[PDB]
């Protein structure tokens, strides 16, 4: 944990400062000693690609010794009985400290830095989330009670959908953080760890729900046209694996950035060959046209062909869910020329970051109203 490390050197550092005796000051040094060990174990933010043995790396380490060895010479005034003299000495880390977050912790700056900063975007995504959240809650909430209840896992169908509520509210408790992240004008307060999982939290939701929804395709496929609860289950557990593996790449690159300098500190992917591009495409092949041609293949048959009721439910789901997709990748290709230099023009660039925002809503709005697709 690097981010607890500085929080620990910055919070004993401020008791080095208010301290009156020798013992006061070591006690807090000799803490402080152990935090910089602990994190020149550790890997920065912006060094992930990059090996353990690397000039980078060497560099990190480098930089604690620096300040395990500024420490070290504090501690010796402490030991010696002479608070005044090691209280100033202790005030070097304060160099360390700025000198790390410019090299680590500062997000490059886009020429187009404030595209997409609308007041508007920080009250209607917000309350749009906001929304989303509560309502999917008692929604899905309510789904899976009446699964246990009425339906009591007897059909192959049923499993699936099962698991769909299920991960729609793993997604949903996590929106209040990006719905606050949105209202306090981009700027994330809830730290590294949960910069992460909450992103891990969404890609999640993309994966998960599109192997599932393709399970539920192919199963009304060979429910209806060529007429296993077992293989269901060991499939929908094998969906939670390749979807956690799927979002693997949230947990490793996404860490919470300062800005220009400034106060307000972001959560935002880190990109750093331009392969970046290259496999960030693998991402909509393994999404979209291996469930699409798979899922519009199943259905167009079975449409054609046609059991009545789980299919009315699943094509409403399965239709809806594409078609909110459209917009989004729409401007997610548009924002990839964007970050690749193709297209300048910032008023270009404003249009597409306020559209993102309001395209990822959509994009989630299915896990508040799959619960309605049920009703029916
Ligand atoms: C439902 C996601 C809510 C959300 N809204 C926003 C903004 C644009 C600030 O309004 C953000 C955000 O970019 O930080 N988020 C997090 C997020 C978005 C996409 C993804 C995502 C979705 C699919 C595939 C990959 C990712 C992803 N992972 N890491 N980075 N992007 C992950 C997290």
């Amino acid at each position: 944990d690097l981010e607890d490390n500085w929080e620990t050197l910055n919070d004993n550092l401020k008791v080095i400062e208010k301290a009156d005796n020798a013992a006061q000051v070591k006690d807090a040094l000799t803490k402080m000693r152990a935090a910089a060990l602990d994190a020149q174990k550790a890997t920065p933010p912006k060094l992930e690609d990059k090996s353990p043995d690397s000039p980078e790396m060497k560099d990190f380490r480098h930089g604690f010794d620096i300040l395990v060895g500024q420490i070290d010479d504090a501690l010796k005034l402490a030991n010696e009985g002479k608070v005044k003299e090691a209280q100033a000495a202790a005030e070097q880390l304060k160099t360390t400290r700025n000198a790390y977050i410019q090299k680590y912790l500062i997000l490059n700056s886009s020429d187009c830095p404030k595209a997409g900063r609308h007041n508007y975007i920080f009250v209607m995504i917000p309350t749009l989330y906001s929304i989303i959240f509560v309502v999917g809650i008692f929604g899905n909430s309510l789904v899976v009670i009446v699964i246990y209840f009425y339906m009591k896992l007897k059909t192959v169908a049923s499993v699936f959908l099962l698991n769909l509520a299920l991960a729609d509210l793993c997604f949903l408790l996590t929106l209040p953080l990006w719905a606050v992240y949105t209202a306090m004008e981009y700027r994330w307060p809830f730290g590294n760890y949960l910069c992460k999982i909450a992103s891990a939290s969404v890609s999640f939701n993309l994966y998960a729900s599109v192997f599932l929804l393709t399970c539920l395709s192919i199963d009304r496929y060979l429910a209806i046209v060529h007429p296993t609860m077992l293989v269901a289950k060991v499939t929908c557990i094998i969906i939670w694996l390749l979807a956690g593996l799927a979002s693997l790449p949230a947990i490793i690159h996404r860490n919470v950035f300062f800005i220009e300098n400034t106060n307000i500190t972001v959560c935002a992917f880190h990109y750093e060959s331009t392969l970046p591009i290259g496999l960030g495409l693998t991402k909509n092949i393994l999404g979209f046209l291996f469930p699409f041609l798979i899922i519009l293949t199943s259905y167009t048959l079975i449409w054609k062909a046609l059991n009545d009721d789980i299919f009315k439910i699943i094509m409403a789901i399965v239709l809806f869910f594409f078609f909110s997709w459209i917009p989004h990748q729409i401007f997610t290709f548009l924002d990839v020329l964007i970050q690749l230099g193709i297209i300048r023009d910032c008023r270009i660039a404003d249009i597409v970051d306020t559209a993102m925002p309001i395209t990822i809503c959509i994009a989630y709005f299915n896990n508040c109203l799959n619960p309605l697709f049920y009703g029916f």
